[PDB]
């Protein structure tokens, strides 16, 4: 028994689920029904003959990365259907045989030394396709000849010889080193894997560029918010590599490993609500069919289970309790249905284990300032914010993917409830792309994928509890521009447009929302007090509307209402539409089957060439129809201002003052003043304190934000980087911005 033979069982355990994987468990069991039922359907119409020159008719094309790296996993699939305990194909030597001589041809016909290792694609002959053959390799590495495993482990070497990457290509590279050797027993390149992670947009920090950020960002490709994309992948890989060599001559002993576990709770556990990873930090992933949100979320939380098997205490115990929540959070789709059967043993031991209790939901408000991000999480709903700028890219689209994503971070906002389906059944090939919920565009008209022309992107958080954020808008594809803004309280989120000029000569509108309804699309809504129709196909006007309630696709917890100060004139339509995976996600493997989905949806219309236009509203999720109208009647929030130089509301029960100032010039907004752009929130507690949040969202002053508070105060406590330098009559002070990278400083008075 060698070390490295420790290390391949172990490997194989991470893939079969080991000798003790319990075929009895009901959901083992379903796992690996569809493993061998997966594993027949590919056997069965394999071309054996000698003369093939094919493996799958379905699959023909020796050139193209798609199809050869698209054969290496079915081949892997047969694999693991050939030695996970429980499957009807287990042991059975004729399959084992006919996936080795599968392997021999491609080597010959198609995977070998003689391609180019740049030759597109190069993930698929450098990451892809060396992932599947090393794991048949350990798999299969009792039955395979060292003559075969020659040929295999050689033209890996090849492709992949060492890492030089970033992010989650260089966590890739290192996985494919790593297994490699362990197979071929190199204790060499084994060392290198380890210390590949050591490496830019992994286990360090970043300060720009690709990587996770010290306040929980996830960079990939430069510019754009990847968390549960290339994240995702950077987690898994990182997760199963780093448990490999846990606990070995090669395990890992690099200081900065700890900030793993710090990647789930500040870049992980904020974006997942029940099960789903959300959308906006997805990139272009979300044009994928087999990776909607909840099933991204349940890999993620495989992860976790992962990590909880080595991670060192309380880090462990708190990744059990957090993965056992959300396994049972999740009643929209199985966690057991789509993840690994070692992942399902290992969950089971967790959620079973009666000694851990479900740790508690977050409740917060986040700025991922880092990749113009904002999150909110309350009892019974999710909010999500999705932004861009010149440091953050408005979508991406390779390869055929994401299409029509044009929109997904312009100021979309995302709303999480009970209803824990809305982003997934199909969701993205149905809706309407040109009209993204909480977005400003001129009709029907795409821009592109790029970075913006202002930098005025971001917010402020106050004691992670409430926040404000907002975005320069300004589209480069045509003529638009306006000032958006966004204040998080308690139960609302109030959404501020003002400043919205075009000479685009395009009719501009600013959307409510666009919810998907259900299978019936006759969800009940009301306007103003009165029962609106629920026919589908049926667009109409709703002039003079104060609020809106929308019932939702569940009996309680999904309900939205919609509240506009000052009267607002809707432009609305309910209607179901129809699309195919493959309009957005042009690539073979992808569905052409069309599905339809129903929606309700609702913008405001600015007109053509509009000259300074605004608008307000307010979300009031899981409120009946009730609430709703008594909240219209007697609000909690006061419009302050909504101007192109400031934007500002007021949250009268909490005392809550934001605003969002849009130039560096001296202004005021209710009881603050600022003399240059910033996003400022106030919390002022009658006669006892009052409190303080500033941020730059800039990133680029230099200097400082001077700030004066209207009212007198006996005392202060403050953030380093924050002056105070008079507390009466007024309260005034300055807040060094300079590298701040748009973090919010606190500050605490103490009131006369
Ligand atoms: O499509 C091949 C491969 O490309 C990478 O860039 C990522 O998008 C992966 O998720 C994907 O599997």
């Amino acid at each position: 028994s060698d070390e490295f033979d420790a290390l391949r069982i172990k490997w194989a355990t991470l893939l079969t689920g080991g000798p003790a994987l319990d075929p009895a468990d009901s959901d083992i069991a379903a796992r690996t029904d569809k493993l061998a039922q997966d594993a027949n359907d590919y056997w069965e119409d394999m071309d054996l003959s000698s003369s093939r020159t094919y493996i799958w008719y379905a699959l023909r094309g020796n050139g193209t990365s798609d199809n050869v790296n698209a054969v290496y996993e079915r081949l892997r699939t047969m694999a693991l259907a050939a030695t996970t305990v429980g499957s009807s194909l287990y042991g059975n030597a004729d399959l084992k045989e006919d996936i080795l001589d599968a392997l021999d041809w491609l080597y010959v016909n198609s995977y070998n030394s003689t391609r180019s290792r740049s030759a597109y694609n190069w993930w698929h002959w450098q990451l892809g396709i060396p992932m599947s053959l090393n794991d048949i390799a350990v798999l299969l590495y009792d039955d395979i000849s060292a003559a075969r495993m020659a040929t295999y482990m050689d033209t890996i070497d090849y492709f992949t010889p060492s890492i030089g990457l970033t992010g989650a290509n260089r966590a890739w590279q290192a996985i494919v080193v790593g297994v490699r050797a362990v197979i071929v027993k190199d204790a060499v390149k084994l060392a290198a894997a380890r210390n590949g992670l050591s490496g830019t947009g992994i286990f360090p920090y970043a300060t720009g560029g690709d990587g996770f950020y010290a306040d929980g960002s996830f960079v990939q490709h430069t510019t754009f918010a990847y968390t549960g994309g290339y994240g995702s992948s950077v987690l898994e890989t990182t997760a199963n590599l780093m448990y490999l060599l846990s606990g070995s001559t090669w395990s890992v002993s690099d200081p900065n490993q700890s900030n793993v576990w710090q990647w789930i709770y500040e870049a992980y556990r904020p974006l997942l609500y029940k099960g789903a990873m959300m959308d906006m930090v997805r990139g272009r992933e979300i044009s994928r069919s087999y990776a909607q949100d909840h099933a991204v979320g349940h890999g993620i939380v495989a992860s976790i289970v992962r990590l909880a098997q080595f991670a060192p205490a309380p880090h462990a115990a708190a990744f059990k309790q957090i993965a056992k929540r959300v396994i049972q959070e999740d009643t929209f789709s199985s966690f057991y249905g789509d993840v690994s059967t070692d992942t399902i043993r290992l969950a089971k031991a967790i959620v079973d284990d009666p000694s851990i209790a479900p740790a508690a939901a977050p409740n917060l408000y986040k700025q991922y300032a880092a990749m113009d991000r904002a999150v909110l999480q309350r009892p019974g709903f999710a909010l999500g914010l999705a932004l861009y700028s010149t440091r953050i890219s408005s979508y991406e689209s390779i390869n055929s993917e994401n299409g029509r994503g044009w929109y997904t971070g312009a100021g979309a906002t995302y709303l999480y409830n009970q209803d824990l389906a809305q982003y997934s059944e199909d969701y993205w090939p149905t809706v309407d792309a040109y009209r993204i919920p909480g977005t400003t565009v001129a009709s029907g008209t795409p821009i592109a994928s790029g970075t913006g022309t202002s930098s005025w992107t971001g917010g402020v958080s106050l004691a992670g509890q409430y926040g404000a954020s907002g975005m320069d808008l300004s589209y480069g594809a045509y003529n638009l521009s306006a000032r958006k803004s966004w204040f998080m309280f308690d139960d609302e989120i109030v959404a501020l447009g003002s400043g919205i000029s075009s000479t685009a000569g395009i009719p501009i509108e600013t959307v409510v929302d666009n919810r998907k309804l259900n299978g019936a699309g006759d969800n009940a809504w009301t306007a103003n007090g009165a029962a609106l129709s629920t026919g589908l196909g049926v667009a109409q006007t709703l002039t003079g509307v104060n609020w809106v309630h929308l019932a939702g696709n569940t009996a309680d917890g999904s309900d939205i209402g919609y509240y506009f100060p000052g009267g607002a004139t809707l432009q609305t339509k309910r209607e179901a539409r129809t699309g195919t995976w493959k309009q957005i996600n042009n690539r073979p493997a992808t569905p052409s089957t069309a599905v339809t989905r129903n929606y309700e949806t609702m913008w405001i219309d600015h007109g053509t060439n509009p000259s300074g236009a605004s608008y307000g509203y307010v979300l009031l999720p899981n409120k009946t129809s009730a609430q709703v109208g008594a909240y219209a009647a007697d609000p909690a929030i006061e419009i302050v201002v909504n101007t192109s130089g400031v934007q500002s509301v007021k949250e009268k029960t909490l005392g809550l003052v934001g605003a969002n100032f849009w130039t560096d010039t001296t202004q005021t907004a209710d009881l603050i003043t600022s003399n240059k752009k910033a996003s400022v929130m106030t919390r002022e507690i009658a006669d006892e304190r009052l409190e303080a949040s500033v941020s730059d969202p800039t990133q680029a002053n230099n200097g400082t934000i001077a700030i004066e508070l209207a009212r007198s105060a006996e005392g202060y406590s403050a953030d380093p980087g924050i002056t105070v330098t008079q507390l009466a009559p007024t309260i005034k002070f300055t807040v060094n911005v300079n590298g701040a990278k748009g973090k919010s400083f606190h500050a605490s008075f103490q009131l006369g």
